[PDB]
């Protein structure tokens, strides 16, 4: 076909009932998911082609940055709680990846608080139990689908995308080839 199984996605041997739609890992250590949404803006593009009522999620991992990569899983999880992850994305990745201005939870918390959020706000989700059960859904997925590598997305449980099989000469043409994959993979 023109969408080929190995080509564009894979199709996972375990497929995983009762998952989210759309569902994309990253970490904010993660070099090509700084691509992916500093400059590609893949999270952005997809949503854009996605039909009617598909619901997109997106979770943090803790197999990169040590330490410092749980809590940001957890402080992802203050983002969601919070509903401010168009708010932090940014600024969260420029201060791993760009400035080398994040180096303790700490450090994580000063993002939230220059993008506005409170600090009572901030430290109350921080220690919230809502927060620790978002921090098991986050992890609880990416053990679902035996995730050891990032940025990754996934379909319905069954279906991952496979970027390395796209051309990568243009990136609004990769992006597009992307968004349009999983459109495909959503209507399979």
């Amino acid at each position: 076909a023109q969408y080929e199984d190995g080509k564009q996605y894979t199709t996972l041997e375990k497929p995983v009932a009762g998952a989210p739609q759309v569902l994309e890992f990253f970490s904010f250590f993660c070099p090509h998911c700084y691509q992916f949404e500093e400059v590609l803006h893949i999270s952005d593009n997809v949503k854009k082609k996605l039909p009617e009522g598909v619901k997109m999620t997106k979770y943090h991992v803790n197999f990169m940055g040590g330490d410092l990569g749980k809590d940001l899983t957890q402080a992802w999880a203050v983002a969601m709680a919070l509903g401010v992850e168009d708010k932090v994305t940014v600024p969260l990745f420029e201060g791993v990846q760009k400035t080398q201005t994040i180096r303790s939870a700490s450090d994580i918390r000063d993002v939230f608080i220059n993008a506005g959020i409170k600090g009572e706000e901030y430290d109350a989700a921080w220690n919230s139990f809502v927060v620790k059960s978002l921090v098991a859904q986050q992890e609880k997925a990416a053990a679902d689908v035996q995730l050891r590598g990032v940025p990754a997305m996934f379909v319905n449980g069954k279906y991952q995308l496979n970027p390395q099989g796209m051309d990568t000469s243009n990136m609004d043409v990769f992006v597009q080839q992307y968004a349009d994959t999983v459109k495909y993979l959503s209507e399979k």
